[PDB]
């Protein structure tokens, strides 16, 4: 009737796990750093730990469906859980991704990410969202801080909570506790709490735009309750700087009225790659390699001493 999910779900003992440092206390819980020794094994795997504060009775109802799809993918763009540890409180055990959000990083080092890196995020991104969609899997939260950085050259995607699994049958997910990130989505999400694929490709549209923008909050002025009207009005996100027209037009497919006619995540991929063979020619980045005498200003007649002789 449908594919029996077969994965694995582990449970890790606390003892064969150390907490080293918190890396982030949200009201979400907290997440460690750590490291990860099976016993049997001669190995340490460096690992995030997130677990949540009291039992908040949905919360770990919740937590453990994040757990169900973590455990559920194994794409090299993709985070996968690596296993649960059943404490007085639920941990869930995965890849530390050490360099944190593409969000973060694309802000503490504007100055230094080229054409390159950003294309060939793109590519990644697209890629971890094509193996969901081919999972039969909708993210609903599809954002920088979503993506996190194993190191520059390599993304992958996470946080699963909001996630949800869609049959041959249906094409769609009926929401109904109303609590996401309303610049992210699409029209039919805010206005119907519709998600599909293509709803996804919306908030990939959206994410491509916060990196290239080296991460700007869309609608930086705009509060919530007005997005849905604009949107409808047909106004969009602004063609960033550093983006060709050839770059801008894509998100712009992905932010169609029509799901439909929107760009398909393995279409995205292609173009992407095509891009990536020659990143300079669609996105243009002054200093597009390497900004290495430390004076810190503008001035564009600076000659060295070694270079000045006897007038
Ligand atoms: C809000 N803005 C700041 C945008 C960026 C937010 C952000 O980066 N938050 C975040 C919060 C907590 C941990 C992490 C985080 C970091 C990290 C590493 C170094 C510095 C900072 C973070 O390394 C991680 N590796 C794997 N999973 C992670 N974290 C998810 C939680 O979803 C997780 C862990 C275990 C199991 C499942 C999932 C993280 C990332």
């Amino acid at each position: 009737g449908e594919a029996p999910n077969q994965a694995l779900l582990r449970i890790l003992k606390e003892t064969e796990f150390k907490k080293i440092k918190v890396l982030g206390s949200g009201a979400f819980g907290t997440v460690y750093k750590g490291l990860w020794i099976p016993e049997g094994e001669k190995v340490k795997i460096p690992v995030a730990i997130k677990e949540l504060r009291a039992t908040s009775p949905k919360a770990n109802k919740e937590i453990l469906d994040e757990a169900y799809v973590m455990a559920s993918v194994d794409n090299p763009h993709v985070c996968r859980l690596l296993g649960i540890c059943l404490t007085s409180t639920v941990q869930l055990i995965t890849q530390l991704m050490p360099f944190g959000c593409l969000l973060d990083y694309v802000r503490e080092h504007k100055d230094n990410i080229g054409s390159q890196y950003l294309l060939n995020w793109c590519v990644q991104i697209a890629k971890g969202m094509n193996y969901l969609e081919d999972r039969r899997l909708v993210h609903r939260d599809l954002a920088a801080r979503n993506v996190l950085v194993k190191t520059p050259q390599h993304v992958k995607i996470t946080d699963f909570g909001l996630a949800k699994l869609l049959g041959a049958e249906e094409k769609e997910y009926h929401a109904e506790g109303g609590k996401v990130p309303i610049k992210w989505m699409a029209l039919e999400s805010i206005l119907h709490r519709i998600y599909t694929h293509q709803s996804d490709v919306w908030s990939y549209g959206v994410t491509v735009w916060e990196l290239m923008t080296f991460g700007s909050k869309p609608y930086d002025g705009i509060p919530a309750s007005e997005i849905s009207s604009i949107l409808e009005k047909g106004e969009r996100l602004p063609q960033p700087p550093i983006c060709t027209i050839d770059v801008y037009m894509i998100m712009v497919k992905c932010w169609m009225i029509d799901a439909d006619s929107r760009p398909k995540f393995r279409e995205l991929i292609i173009e992407f790659s095509k891009m990536a063979r020659d990143p300079q020619r669609y996105l243009v980045i002054q200093g597009d390699e390497r900004m290495h005498l430390m004076d810190e200003e503008d001035m564009d007649d600076v000659v060295d001493a070694d270079e000045y002789l006897i007038p």
